[PDB]
This record gives C-alpha cells, sequence and structure tokens, in this order.
C-alpha cells in the first residue's frame, strides 16, 4: 500500500484502458505474484499468473469498457471506481455495470482485485 | 448475508435516502448492533450502534444520491457509487463516493467501507 491516492486514481485508469483495448498481457502485468482475483465478488478467488491471465483471456479473448465515474482511492493503497462493460450474450450485444475494488502493493501492483456486480447490472 | 442481490440494491439506495434526509436514527438501525465502519477506508473501524450513531451525528444540511446503479453480489453485498453536497465555511461542496457493503443473515449491514480522499472532493 505505497501508492499514493493519486497514484491509485491513476493506475485504476490505466487498467480500464487496458482492458479497453484488450492487452491480456499488460492488465496481467499490472498484478503481483500473489495477486487474487474475485469477478463476480461471492466467487472462489482466482490466483496464480496463469490462472490470472487464462482468466482474462476467455473474457476478453470486441470488449469495451469505460470509466462511468471517478476513481475513489485512499491513502492506504487502495481505490474503488464504476464503469460499465460493453460485450456479447446470448448472442447478442450487451452492457454490465460494475464497480472494481483494487488493494495495491508497496510495488504499485494489484494484491487483490474484486469486482462487484450481478445479474441485475445486466442490460441486453 | 441473507439479503438477495435485488435485497441489497433496495437496503442501499435506502440507505442514500436515509443520508439524504438525514435520519440518523434510522441510519444506525439499518446497521447490525456490532457493526464495523470505515469511512474513509484506510481509516481505524469504529464498533457498534452508539460509536455509528456518533459518527453519523458529527457528519450529518446535506445532499446525497446515487450517481450510478448498486451493484450486488450473491453473497449479501453490494457497492454503489454516490455524491454528497455539503457545506463548508459557508460555502457549497461536493464529494465522489463508493460504498461497499456486507450485510448479515438478518438484512443489516455488518460491515460498511467508503472510499474516497479530498481528491473526490470539489468545492
Amino acid at each position: 500500500n505505497l501508492p499514493t491516492a493519486q497514484e491509485v486514481q491513476g493506475l485504476m485508469a490505466r487498467y480500464i484502458e487496458l482492458v479497453d483495448v484488450g492487452d491480456i498481457e499488460a492488465i496481467v502485468q499490472m498484478y503481483a505474484d500473489d495477486a487474487t482475483v474475485e469477478d463476480p465478488f461471492g466467487q472462489p478467488p482466482i490466483h496464480g499468473r496463469e490462472q490470472i491471465a487464462a482468466f482474462y483471456r476467455q473474457g476478453l479473448g470486441k470488449v469495451r469498457a469505460c470509466l462511468t465515474g471517478p476513481v475513489r482511492a485512499s491513502h492506504n493503497g487502495c481505490g474503488a471506481m464504476p464503469f460499465r462493460v460493453e460485450m456479447v450474450w446470448n448472442g447478442q450485444p450487451c452492457a454490465l455495470d460494475v464497480i472494481l475494488v483494487m488493494r495495491f502493493d508497496e510495488h504499485g501492483r494489484i494484491q487483490t482485485m474484486q469486482a462487484y456486480w450481478s445479474e441485475v447490472n445486466l442490460s441486453v
């Protein structure tokens, strides 16, 4: 938890940009070795780089993503941000509203990623 | 973690409304008798309804509303984006915030964490 609030905002805005462009390798590089992903939150934690990379490959491997509000950062290396994801479901264009909560480490890398959303946040 | 995703959305929407009207006691009742509040996150947690009541009384002359839909989980958790309009030095300012909540088997808030810093403030 070394990054300042402003650095958190930058790191999280960057994350959205990478998701939006679909650079899986760049996204995976943002994580720390022991990082965990809970997406959607409530689902078992995903750990291990190979696993996290596989997670993003099945998700991003025409997906678009944008911030729908400013990043909310803390002074202990954590942040939360609202965004919308455009993808395809059941063979049809849809939109998903999500809120990502991340904890960064002393190296500026993602230690924990928690994405809140459910079926109610989906719109076809 | 009893509230369903839809219920979570309803509970969290109602919370914003209580803050908007400033009903401190009704806000306090939404919390579990032994709930924890971290506001802003990064700060020491406050424990129990007595401490939480004092916390909200100190804070709540204030306007609050959702700025986006509530994102709910299937395990009684949720997160929502909202803004608060308050007065500072007789001057009107705004604060952008994102709250994360975990409700218990009784539909009461067990834990609440508000993410924000002075960089989300706009006077």
